[PDB]
């Protein structure tokens, strides 16, 4: 083969040497090997041809005239070319010049002749070809047409004989026209007249293969005619009739999943580029995986979930109130790590210990495992589905109620949503096995809590209304958040139909005396209502606070596994179990089971050393009674301060946090209000501002977006109202939200969103995907693109996820039950000319290689811009950030306070505003430019 | 396969996992995989079985009772064993106990269970087996019996279907009994009931293979039933009738060359272990290949070889004498590099310039390209065939006579050979295209020269008798090698029928006055004889010496290409051509052609920088008139002195060379006599001996083997005889050779040697291989083993041969005309657990990997031994070397001068002898031990 039948000079050289060529005559090989001559012969034989130029085109102008006459699409083809090279389809006039030039250069390089011709492009043709056989006596026998339509880039891959579902009349036309064409040239060998068949059943001649084709074999199998025997005997001078070959005697006789490669691509990416998750501290994960304790064979014992499923939320609440002793709940699944390892704990590690929890802790009130930061963090930083985590944990723990932290009018998100999104989220959360909804508001703003309670109750969930605790009820000088404030809010939440009343001490402010006073007052007022107390051990007094709550008549307290307790986490489970043992408050939890649970979590916490709060805080700190910083905010505020170069000033940041809380009006501090106070505190320290200076200059200063959105009312109304005149000075003419922010939002069309997601990602979009996109559109889009590239990263152990494999390291990855990948990392190559490294693996005893991309290998940048602090017209970047939008151009008049650009840094759009009226002289920045602090954005005159 | 159908626990584990096992049920696999259970079922089905025990035998007594009942021969078989292991035939009672014990131990070791059973041994059975197929509906279709009787140690080798010449009634019994057996167990897959058929046509069941056998293919080819399709469809639950399978429808129908991998293995070896050729200096080969000058298209012009081929040796000699002008000859092909790069120039580089030489230097008298050191060095260090070099150069240069340096009674070797080897060497050299034989002796010993002249003349070669020049014929104080000595030897060589007379000045001692005197005296005596003068430019006077010879009536002078001339090489070709231009001695060689030739060789010499004499000698040196060290010996003696730690004492070595020459009797100094003087000079300097001390202590000292063999007479007799009493003192009672050393050697049987080589290396042994083995047995053996491992290394360029490729380096290797390898080196791995590195290549766009061996990666040793110089009984190693042989043991009495051990260092067996009479107290060395200088060999008391 090798397209040698195109050439005749070899056939002639055989004849001149006195050696027979077993094929057509040199004249027939020449006539049929020239596509222009062969086409002219086909027209003369009355065989239909594709509409096309009669000669090779010499100019782009002839291609333009052809395109005007026949319309697009058209195809350029090399006049002297075979095998699919030097061919270009053109769909439009804009493409014509580029594709002509490329087709010409490719034809010149491949065939030594750049001559092109133009044809009409037949869209979605069948490639049908007819086997012919001729003798030296002018007998021509055709053979049944084959189907060669299964092609990759115009190369044949699979060939079928006869053509499947071909119209018998079309078959007769194809075979008759092949025999006519062959007779017209005096053809004398096995050969193949090729056609394109359009969707309307018209056939068009394209080319004749004068060489026994690769696919002759399927014709032999359906005709019982040995083509190579026939070729030899014809070259001996035998006639087709003498071979028994007559036309009347010839009859017809009879998305791939790539999960393993995507995982190897992730592992190769981490080996070349480092961790894909941002690492805050230079600590390495443990090299040893945690030891999983032994679990009994069988279903776990019946728990409080069996009561909830049998008797509903009110039956569950009565069973909790009637329980003899103290009930505990496990927050290790979410709250404990959110505080200690910043919610980085992966579904992989949670699943390993889940069967042990189900068997040995079946008497837990609930396990807190989802809501708070876990929803965003799972998608954004762990690249895993939070819903799959819920479903898989629910299968492994069938007997313990699952609890989530729900914001009342915001669900698990950072902004307000239309009510129908919050309702649909609670419905789908309950369907996926969520049982208890701890409904809180960041300001205790009752209208937001009532919506979340109604949404959770309408879903059929246990409504736990949570009052966020701030201040000190035992301090008579703190009048704003008095005992009467808490009692009055509890009365409104009980009237709203809460099944359980929670006190949420998010910072660890509840002193044992305040515990006794608050919990006894609530118990005396509500004798039949279950009381749930949540605290943090930030002060090192959380165990004593929870014992005081239990003695004052709390039915439930929040605890964590001992190795996941203390500091900014919950009180120790083992400490509470040991201290209540043999009292009327005994939890009946065996201490040995708490130890085995803690040992697993000690090993697992070692995998997260890169995120551990102990890198920055070695113990609990009693300054929390002054600063009131929540556990998860303390860790985040420290990492942010270090990233901004304020790490040495963190004591000033804590002092500014107290001042910022007062300036803002001493509001409750929990996500997102704790972040708003944090951003203001960092802003004050960064700019060297005292409270009095920041309040005096409030009309001139560009406050953090979170502070502005709070003052606008986007998170609800704080107790006692907003601080005036401070709010009016910061907002100026900015729009204000009155009442509940979600109440003015139009309902989101979830069916329109589902359709958009199906169009973008394919038919596997679920209701969980729609709700994830509705709450977190950019995060969900990034998560889908990332998992489309790298596959199911939840299958990797946490060390391999964070650091990848070492060279010569061998490990196992379970994709599904009974599908293990044995993977060994072998080598990483040097950088190629495309800026890629080749990573080599063994996968199930076989060499694999993946091309990866090393940005670190080739990284450089330059920052021009500086703003003179003394020149009011020079606008510097107020933070390191990326330019999202530029609102002004050079020569534009700008008013004082007018938006100039939008920076996106630390996951917060900051609008940079004009400090003066003037004319923009020059803009120094571009869209997507990265700026450092004080980089010159623009000049104003 | 692997006898896995014996096991059912896998079939059960598939069923328990919900995965279909494509085979019989786990119960059928168990029943049929147990030979005792399967046999009991065969008896119950009425199928004949071999007479045998009903249970596994527990005692030798049960084997005795069985043997009494059934008679011998019997066979022990493992009860739980397959594949012919744990089986023993017993022919007699004397064999019963041994064979039982062996069969039991083999069964226990192979299968974990020693249980045996006894059967009657069927003598000379046919092994006939029947293919069965069953479905889940109880349909069983048998297929025709196969013949598996062609066995080696009970393993099947050749299988036939149907069984050849099988009785049709026996076939029907076999197939009926297989179908009965299969029905009795409810069999459900393709399977094989096996039988032994005796010489009387009785069949006996042995075993059923429940796994699609290796030999199923011959059954498919005779039945047109795809067994694997049938196995799959039966496992889908289809019936045999629904598959069209009914018994009535089933009928009977009737060394690879690895050159590219071996080259990649060499390149990988050099990348891991470094150069395979010993590198004397820390210089790197040039990264640039030499530019080959343009060659005319066509055959080269007629030269002096066309005269030689037309008119024979005497016609050639007359044409040389009658030539108007000075003829030149090119030593560059051999002598020039032997002196400068120590003969490391490869066939690869010689071939590249050969066509240019043929066209532009067609008037050369000859080109010297083979003999001297080139024969051994090509095989030993370049791993290339010297004969292939001769043949390929002869094809490329058809028109210039080829010249070799031939030792008269030793050919190109280092020892004397039987005469028939020297004659056969000259014959095969002439057949391979050698034209001129420069016959010399290292001592001008006429009887050795006459044999070499007769051998070369009898082959039909041009005999050039060469007188080796030493001394100064212009110095009347040097009486030993006077003008009369040279004239008298010339008369004897002319009387012996030399065609050409050569003066070989191997050191560059011929001063212009001595040239004039010697050459004019020879010309006056022999007016019609061609005179050829060879010198070296070691003194920097060689050009002036050759001009004086040409003026005195020399017809030919030796020259080298300018970049390969001077120093220890020949005089410059360009200098001689330029100095004779426009005189009666004009060479008619165009200077531009000499420049292009020199430029190629300048580039090529850069590839050999690692061997260049300029590492040690920056110019010619006139001290050669005092030391008389030949060019090639100077370079070698310096490298040896540096390897022995005497490099800083090389001036003392040159002085000791003069003293050693005198002590030995002032013999001519050329290979091997120049080495003998060199070894003595190094020995004197190493031991701090003056001439007078070495002559006084000659009975006590252990001289170098080369000096001893010289004094014995193994190289011939020196002019003036051996030095007495020095010879008698060194030799003592050692055997003396009188006369010509080859004359007492029995003829070598070359046909016996050819047969030995064919038995060792296969049928590709040539007459050239036989002669190479006859002259250099150990070198030739090593060369064949090396080229068997690494392939045709002559195809590699010289840089890649010496240093291998760099990582990411791409290069071409031409194996044959039109067969190019594109090779890229990609990576080298770390050391594996087997002490190997994996080297990765791209070969013709494809990844290749080779496992190589890094001795350097894992190299360590320890030397205990030291000999106190003051303790006469402590025998130290006289040189660094390897222990070849140990001649004595502890407790042996030894006489003074008795051989103690043989050391092999610097390619020279040195016998270590006792300095005293005594008893060997202790031997400290082992065979193959490597010793340093002064390492304690043994103690004598
Ligand atoms: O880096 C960006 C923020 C990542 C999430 C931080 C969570 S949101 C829930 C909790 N409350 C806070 O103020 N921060 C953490
Ligand atoms: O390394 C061992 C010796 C290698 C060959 C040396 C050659 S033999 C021809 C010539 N004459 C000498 O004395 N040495 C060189």
């Amino acid at each position: 083969y090798g397209f040698l039948s195109e050439r005749a000079d070899f056939a002639q050289a055989c004849q001149d040497a006195g050696v027979r060529f077993i094929g057509p005559s040199p004249e027939v090989v020449r006539k049929m090997g020239d596509k222009v001559e062969a086409r002219a012969i086909a027209i003369a034989a009355g065989v239909p041809v594709v509409p096309g130029t009669d000669a090779p085109i010499t100019s782009l102008h002839e291609a333009h005239e052809f395109s005007n006459t026949y319309g697009f699409p058209i195809i350029f083809k090399a006049a002297y070319g075979g095998g699919g090279r030097g061919m270009r389809v053109v769909h439009s006039y804009e493409e014509l010049e580029e594709n002509y030039t490329r087709a010409y250069s490719e034809a010149l390089a491949a065939f030594g002749n750049g001559a092109l011709f133009v044809e009409k492009f037949i869209e979605k043709p069948r490639h049908i070809e007819v086997q012919i056989l001729g003798d030296q006596y002018g007998n021509i026998l055709h053979l049944y047409e084959r189907d060669c339509s299964i092609q990759r880039r115009h190369q044949k891959v699979v060939e079928i004989a006869p053509a499947a579902h071909l119209d018998p009349q079309l078959r007769t036309r194809l075979t008759s026209d092949s025999v006519k064409l062959a007779k017209q040239v005096g053809y004398e060998n096995a050969g193949t007249v090729e056609f394109l068949v359009d969707r309307h059943g018209k056939h068009y001649f394209i080319e004749v293969n004068s060489r026994l084709q690769v696919e002759h074999t399927v014709t032999e199998e359906i005709t019982d005619v040995d083509l190579v025997h026939a070729q030899i005997h014809v070259a001996e001078g035998r006639s087709l009739p003498d071979l028994g070959l007559r036309q009347e005697n010839i009859r017809i006789n009879g998305p791939a999943q790539n999960r393993a490669q995507k995982l190897l691509h992730y592992l190769g990416h981490v080996m070349v580029n480092g961790p894909t998750t941002p690492i805050p501290v230079k600590a390495s994960p443990s090299p040893t995986d945690p030891v999983v304790p032994a679990v009994p064979i069988g279903p776990p014992p019946a728990g409080f979930r069996d009561i909830l499923l049998r008797e509903g939320p009110e039956g569950f609440a009565r069973a909790v109130r009637n329980h003899p002793g103290l009930l505990l709940m496990d927050t290790t699944f979410r709250d404990a790590h959110q505080s200690l390892l910043a919610t980085r704990v992966r579904t992989h590690d949670l699943k390993k210990i889940a069967p042990y929890v189900a068997h040995n802790f079946s008497k837990l009130f609930s396990m807190e495992n989802w809501g708070g930061a876990t929803f965003d963090v799972a998608m954004r930083f762990l690249y895993e589905c939070p819903w799959r985590r819920l479903q898989e944990l629910r299968e492994l723990i069938p007997n313990i109620p699952f609890q989530m932290l729900l914001r009342g009018a915001n669900a698990v998100g950072y902004t307000n949503y239309p009510d129908n999104v919050v309702f649909k989220f609670c419905e789908v959360a309950k369907e996926n096995g969520m049982d208890v909804f701890r409904v809180f508001d960041s300001l205790n703003y009752l209208p937001n809590m009532l919506l979340g309670m109604e949404a959770a109750g309408s879903a059929g969930g246990v409504v736990e209304a949570a009052i966020s605790y701030t201040g000190d009820v035992a301090d008579p000088s703190r009048t704003k958040y008095s005992l009467q404030y808490y009692m009055g809010l509890a009365e409104e939440l009980v009237r709203a139909g809460t099944h359980i009343l929670c006190i949420k001490d998010m910072a660890g402010l509840l002193k044992p005396t305040a515990c006794t006073m608050l919990v006894s007052s609530l118990r005396d007022r509500f004798p039949d209502l279950p009381l749930h107390i949540h605290t943090h051990d930030t002060s090192g007094a959380g165990v004593a606070a929870m014992l005081a709550c239990a003695q004052a008549g709390a039915d439930v307290v929040d605890v964590a596994a001992d190795s996941m307790s203390g500091m900014t986490s919950q009180p120790s489970m083992g400490a509470l179990v040991a201290c209540t043992r043999g009292t009327p408050l005994d939890t009946e939890v065996p201490m040995e089971r708490v130890f085995d649970y803690s040992e697993y979590w000690e090993g697992a916490r070692g995998l997260y050393a890169a995120f551990d709060c102990t890198a920055t805080m070695k113990s609990g700190n009693s300054d929390v009674y002054e600063n009131e910083i929540p556990g998860g905010q303390y860790t985040n505020l420290h990492f942010q301060a270090h990233s901004m170069g304020l790490g040495s000033k963190f004591k000033e940041v804590k002092k500014a946090y107290v001042e910022a809380n007062q300036m803002l009006g001493d509001l409750i501090k929990v996500t997102p209000s704790s972040k708003i106070v944090g951003d203001l505190a960092q802003f004050m320290v960064q700019n060297g501002l005292s409270r009095a200076e920041a309040e005096a200059q409030a009309e001139e200063l560009s406050f953090p977006r979170s502070v502005v959105e709070f003052l606008q009312g986007y998170i609800g109304v704080p107790h006692g109202g907003f601080p005036e005149p401070f709010r009016s000075k910061v907002l100026k003419d900015l729009p204000r939200v009155e009442g509940r922010p979600g109440a003015s939002l139009p309902p989101l069309d979830l069916q329109a969103l589902e359709k958009e997601l199906v169009d973008r990602h394919g038919e596997e979009v679920t209701p969980e995907d729609v709700l994830s996109a509705a709450m977190y559109p950019d995060v969900f889009a990034h998560f889908k693109d990332f998992t489309a590239t790298f596959g199911p990263l939840d299958s990797l152990n946490t060390r391999l996820f964070l650091q990848g494999p070492k060279i010569a390291e061998e490990f196992e990855v379970e994709l599904e039950r009974g599908k293990t990948l044995h993977i060994k990392a072998l080598a990483v190559s040097d950088l190629n000319r495309a800026g890629q490294r080749q990573v080599f693996f063994e996968l199930n005893g076989q060499l694999r290689s993946i091309l990866v991309k090393d940005t670190q290998a080739m990284k450089e940048m330059h920052f021009h811009p500086k703003a003179l602090k003394d020149v009011k017209g020079q606008i510097g970047a107020p933070m390191p950030g990326k330019v999202i939008d530029i609102k002004v151009v050079a020569g534009a008049k700008v008013a004082k306070g007018q938006p100039l650009c939008v920076l996106s840094a630390m996951k917060m759009e900051t609008v940079v505003t004009s400090p003066m009226e003037g004319t923009v002289r020059k803009v120094h920045v571009t869209k997507d430019m990265t700026l450092e602090g004080d980089d010159l954005i623009l000049e104003i005159e």
